[PDB]
């Protein structure tokens, strides 16, 4: 076989405190002994996932992180497994998710809004070029790194489409229920355009502080979704609000940056992003949140 690093084991690491609790996983941090670097470890149970029918999802995270090579995705690094537990190494996003601090902060200045949609519209642009959709893009899935640069994550619900088939359109149902687009729930099927959608909910709610579909429960979210049922608070940075209209289309053939409009040239170019350098956003310093 190709040459590689020996596999790793339980014991080539010194496991530390849990860093997150899954409904099927767990989050470790761990140093690894032989270099002290530490990373997070995703731990799941053989036996959980095969009784509660989970093995497609956690191939499906093997397989799309595998693929990925790029700043702002959480990094994919080795896996291995034990007669009863599979482990993903995974890097560690050290200040944790984007909602927190959409919370702490309640939202985000416009500087701030800006360089993280820009990340993400960057990260989505690489995603969409390999043919991957995410289908779950939303704040807690969008890590930040010590540098307070993005790492997207959560990839056992994303689908790579099929080149040979010129595939455009997936069949899973798969989301969350505030972040999920008009097509998936009336069609049953989500395509790359999906993304700039949740794209769109996410910008609403770095300046809101709230997605703009929402309800104590999921039903009333979607019967609000396929009525584009939603409104801005008075003070919405004005080219951030134009910039929302034009990702919060029920049309997915109509959204900004999808293939249909010509792609992420035309989103790139959209006056909210003016001052934006967009080759090495990964180097440039993220601006102060507070
Ligand atoms: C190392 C974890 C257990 C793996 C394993 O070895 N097994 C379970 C299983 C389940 C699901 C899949 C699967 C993966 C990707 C896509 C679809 C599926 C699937 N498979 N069925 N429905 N979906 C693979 C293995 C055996 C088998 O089932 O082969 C059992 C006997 C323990
Ligand atoms: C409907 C597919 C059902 C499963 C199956 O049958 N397959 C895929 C597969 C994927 C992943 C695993 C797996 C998941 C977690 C941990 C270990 C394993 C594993 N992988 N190998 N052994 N255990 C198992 C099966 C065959 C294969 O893998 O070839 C297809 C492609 C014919
Ligand atoms: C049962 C081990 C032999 C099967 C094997 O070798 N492969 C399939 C594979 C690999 C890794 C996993 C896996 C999934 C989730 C978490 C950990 C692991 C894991 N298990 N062991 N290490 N990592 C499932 C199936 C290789 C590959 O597809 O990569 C082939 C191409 C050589």
């Amino acid at each position: 076989p190709p040459p590689q690093p020996r596999k790793k084991r339980p014991e080539d690491f010194k496991f530390g405190k849990i860093l997150g609790e899954g409904s099927f996983s767990t989050v470790v941090l761990a140093r690894e002994l032989a270099t002290s670097r530490e990373y997070a470890i995703k731990i799941l149970e053989k036996r959980h996932i095969i009784k509660e029918n989970k093995v497609p999802y956690v191939t499906r995270e093997r397989d799309v992180m595998s693929r990925l090579d790029h700043p702002f995705f959480v990094k994919l690094y080795f896996t291995f497994q034990d007669d009863e537990k599979l482990y993903f190494g995974l890097s560690y996003a050290k200040n944790g998710e984007l909602l927190k601090y959409i919370r702490k902060i309640g939202s985000f200045d416009e500087t701030c809004t800006r360089f993280y949609t820009a990340e993400i519209v960057s990260a989505l642009e690489y995603l969409h070029g390999k043919g991957i959709i995410h289908r779950d893009l939303k704040p807690e899935n969008i890590l930040l790194n010590e540098d307070m640069h993005i790492q997207i994550t959560d990839f056992g619900t994303a689908k790579v489409l099929s080149p040979e088939s010129k595939q455009a359109r997936a069949n899973s149902f798969v989301g969350t229920a505030q972040y999920v687009s008009p097509e998936l729930l009336t069609e049953k099927s989500a395509c790359k355009s999906s993304d700039l959608w949740a794209l769109g909910c996410i910008i609403y709610q770095l300046v809101a502080g709230l997605p703009p579909f929402r309800a104590g429960n999921e039903g009333l979210i979607f019967a609000k979704i396929i009525k584009l049922e939603y409104d801005f608070p008075e003070k919405f940075f004005p080219k951030a609000r134009d910039l929302v209209e034009k990702l919060l289309v029920l049309d997915a053939t109509k959204r900004l940056g999808c293939e249909e409009m010509e792609g992420y040239g035309p989103l790139k170019a959209h006056p909210f992003f003016e001052s934006v350098t967009w080759e090495n956003l990964h180097q440039q310093t993220p601006p102060k949140l507070t």
